[PDB]
């Protein structure tokens, strides 16, 4: 494919179209401007110019996410701070995003600053060190997010590194929350840590886990103890989204826990994320699964189809890679589900883990 357009412009256009589809109005316009502000550092880069990203498994450095739950529409992007020809693990771009967001949007850097020296060092092991993102609803302020990688000190250092992060934030007393989330030693592993970049009392610290070689019953067992994660509903949702498969045989299931919600019996602390690009022949089949889980709620189905139509740019049956994930939490009028979609700037049908991770592992 001959690339004629910067990554930033191509994704900004798609984001603007999606915001209009979701009726986000002026908040949507500001949201697109925030996307451009966060990606200005990519410069004139076309897709071939940036290092392959971990944001979307095909290597694209953006992921769109749309909340299909019962509340008003919300739109999100995640992106990777990157510079053409500079390894993605280099920390300079990620270090520059935080002061940009603090100065231009008033995003809060307090927890970020406690973590940055440890999680954005000059010598990170893994192929990636950061993602940042933003989410907006009509009429509401944009909320900004940062994600850090727990393989910065090697693939087997994630627990020690995560504990050090909790030390720096003064939250080591929540360590048993992390530990109890591991039901199969060596196969349930923490891999990401995120911050809401806000001083609001609801600002979260989240730990994300991979469940390798897990059956659906084992994923349900992980989630059962969090309020609302009824095993029969969790197992059924997994089986719907995996086309009847009972095992996460290559791509791991993902869950997370919001640490400051685990001891408050208020907002449920947990989320399930089902990866969608390795357990289907193509995105047309994935769409059938999304429709099946949404069939009771036509409003959510129409929102989903409308957003998908503006993001897909080839026939859904050509392969996988447009759908990255769908999440699940219990909700009020229906489960809260968010769908994660790739701009697919690289190859159809990404491998398990992602092109960049596969290259790193060799
Ligand atoms: N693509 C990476 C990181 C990532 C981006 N969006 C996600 C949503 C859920 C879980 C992980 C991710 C992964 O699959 O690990
Ligand atoms: C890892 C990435 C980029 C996204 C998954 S976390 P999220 O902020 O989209 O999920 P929630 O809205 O907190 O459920
Ligand atoms: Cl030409
Ligand atoms: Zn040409
Ligand atoms: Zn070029």
């Amino acid at each position: 494919t001959e690339e004629l357009t910067t990554v930033r412009d191509a994704c900004a256009r798609t984001l603007e179209n999606t915001a209009r589809t979701l009726h986000l109005g002026a908040s949507g316009t500001e949201f697109v401007a925030a996307f451009r502000a966060m990606t200005d550092h990519w410069g004139a880069a076309r897709p071939h110019d940036l290092p392959l990203s971990d944001v979307s498994p095909d290597g694209s450095p953006v992921e769109y996410a749309v909340d299909l739950g019962g509340l008003a529409p919300a739109l999100q992007f995640a992106m990777e701070p990157l510079t053409a020809g500079v390894p993605a693990r280099d920390p300079l771009a990620a270090r520059a995003i935080m002061p940009l967001l603090a100065g231009r949007y008033g995003a809060d850097a307090t927890r970020w600053s406690a973590l940055a020296d440890r999680l954005l060092p000059d010598d990170a092991h893994g192929p990636h060190v950061s993602m940042y993102g933003a989410e907006v609803r009509a009429g509401a302020p944009i909320r900004f997010k940062a994600w850090f990688y727990l393989n910065v000190t090697g693939p087997d250092g994630a627990f020690n590194l995560l504990y050090s992060a909790l030390e720096r934030m003064g939250t080591t007393h929540l360590w048993p929350v992390v530990q109890a989330h591991v039901h199969r030693a060596g196969e349930d592993v923490p891999f990401l840590l995120s911050l809401d970049l806000s001083d609001d009392p609801a600002a979260r610290v989240k730990v994300y886990f991979r469940h390798f070689a897990a059956d659906v019953e084992e994923v349900a067992a992980v989630l059962k103890a969090y309020p609302g994660f009824e095993p029969g509903e969790v197992r059924a949702f997994c089986k719907v989204m995996m086309g009847g498969r009972r095992r996460f045989s290559d791509q791991p299931a993902v869950t997370c826990v919001s640490l400051l919600d685990a001891q408050t019996f208020d907002r449920t602390a947990a989320t399930l994320y089902v990866p969608l690009w390795t357990y289907a022949e193509h995105d047309g089949e994935v769409r059938q699964r999304v429709h099946r889980t949404l069939a009771a709620w036509p409003e959510a189905l129409y929102r989903y189809d409308s957003v998908l139509a503006g993001i897909a740019h080839r026939g859904l049956d050509a392969g996988t890679g447009i759908h990255n994930y769908i999440s699940w939490q219990p909700g009020r009028t229906r489960p809260r589900m968010k769908v994660y979609l790739s701009p697919e700037m690289h190859d159809v049908t990404p491998p398990p883990l992602g092109v960049s991770q596969q290259h790193h592992l060799s």
